[PDB]
């Protein structure tokens, strides 16, 4: 069976979401010393923005096979599933995600992309994952505040929702799924809110200080990694 067919039979199981199966074929391939099949499948998923590549990294993660994720996927999947201190870097603008100091009403702390601050402990986040409905989701916890990223209910008139940090994961509002993308050679993520299915972005209106408010965005993002997606970087 040429690596042709193997790749496509690994890519298949992944996109119709047969995660159990993709795991097996990936263990075999791996044992059979054909890792380059796995790598290449993965880079193909990430190219084609296949959300299902998060779920295949997660099942490898829980199915004995951590070595496959650290081995054969871009370093981010390790940063994510290993729960490391990371920062969330917006491609468009290059600002790092953070939380305001004071609390905005019952809605929590305001999430923005801070204008100056790229190394302070305030820009530290972890990913914390679950499995529901044959899909992986993340809690996004600011390190300094022990508060989760969340999307508030009220919209502006575009239908955009505001992002804050709250003390609990109460609702589907505080849970996120990711979609991988390339832009050049960087690996990026569109980060959607489970409840509204809107993409985490930074505002186009810019505050005098340099910060941009972060929003759950009501419109298309796909095809514009450089404008929309995020960089996971070790804190």
């Amino acid at each position: 069976v040429p690596n042709d067919i193997l790749e496509e039979q690994l890519y298949n199981s992944i996109v119709v979401a047969d995660y159990d199966s993709a795991v097996e074929k990936s263990k075999h391939l791996y044992e059979e010393k054909k890792s380059e099949v796995i790598t290449n499948v993965v880079n193909k998923l990430i190219r084609n923005n296949k959300m299902n590549c998060m779920e295949y990294a997660y099942q490898l993660w829980l199915q004995g096979s951590k070595d496959i994720v650290r081995d054969c996927f871009p370093v981010e999947f390790r940063l994510i599933f290993a729960e490391n201190a990371i920062k969330l870097m917006y491609k468009r603008d290059g600002l790092a995600l953070t939380l305001s100091n004071d609390v905005h009403g019952n809605d929590g702390r305001l999430a923005f992309g801070d204008g100056k601050d790229k190394t302070s402990p305030k820009v530290s986040w972890k990913f914390i994952a679950l499995w529901e409905n044959n899909k992986v989701y993340f809690k996004i916890l600011n390190t300094e505040r022990n508060q989760y990223l969340v999307l508030g209910v009220g919209t502006n008139p575009n239908g955009d929702h505001m992002a804050f940090g709250v003390n609990s994961v109460d609702s589907f509002r505080a849970q996120w799924y990711l979609q991988p993308a390339k832009y050049d050679k960087d690996n990026l993520f569109y980060i959607y809110n489970r409840e509204y299915s809107k993409a985490l972005t930074l505002s186009r209106t810019l505050e005098t200080s340099g910060n941009r408010m972060a929003w759950g965005y009501n419109g298309r993002v796909i095809g514009s990694p450089e404008h929309y997606a995020w960089g996971v970087k070790a804190f």
